[PDB]
């Protein structure tokens, strides 16, 4: 169990320790740590809440009903929380292409891949900071789909960031 606390991801943001930047967030608001679906869930409309009981209200998708972290383009620190660490296989990040519809449900193939990173079947820190690259056709309002995939189990933790770039 885990979520990604900079730039706060949409769950984190629906909790006190994320300020309650979002409202209506469901299980968000105690427990954004608590996305786990298996690996490669990427089902249309169900990103946000990773098809999970409880997390549908994150699934909503208008182009202002989130809160979103101003950031630019280039190098991006995310750091993660882990309430639960576990031995861990990957780290993959996405964002939404140039040309994205911020008013429709949100879909994987509406992605590019940006960054992956080898877990190496160890366990993190309870705190882990990466680094990854936004790219530079990237501007305005998009969405980070950070995926934790774990080492000793079939599942993931899935964290949708939404960012404004500028
Ligand atoms: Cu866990």
């Amino acid at each position: 169990h885990g979520y990604v606390a900079s730039p706060g991801s949409r769950a984190f943001f629906g909790s006190s320790a994320g300020g309650n930047l979002n409202t209506n967030v469901g299980r968000a608001q105690w427990e954004p740590q608590s996305i786990e679906a298996p690996k490669n869930t990427f089902i249309t409309g169900k990103l946000a809440s990773a098809g999970v009981s409880g997390f549908e209200p994150l699934d909503e998708q208008t182009a202002t009903r989130w809160h979103k972290t101003n950031i630019t383009t280039g190098p991006l620190d995310i750091t993660w929380n882990l309430t639960a660490q576990h031995r861990t296989a990957s780290w993959d990040y996405y964002i939404t292409k140039n040309g994205w519809n911020p008013n429709q449900p949100l879909d994987i193939k509406n992605f590019d891949k940006i960054a992956s990173i080898d877990g190496k079947q160890e366990v993190p820190n309870k705190v882990v900071k990466q680094t990854i690259n936004i790219p530079t056709d990237r501007k305005g309002y998009h969405v980070i789909y950070a995926v934790w995939g774990i080492g000793d189990t079939v599942n993931a933790f899935y964290q949708a960031i939404d960012v404004n770039i500028q």
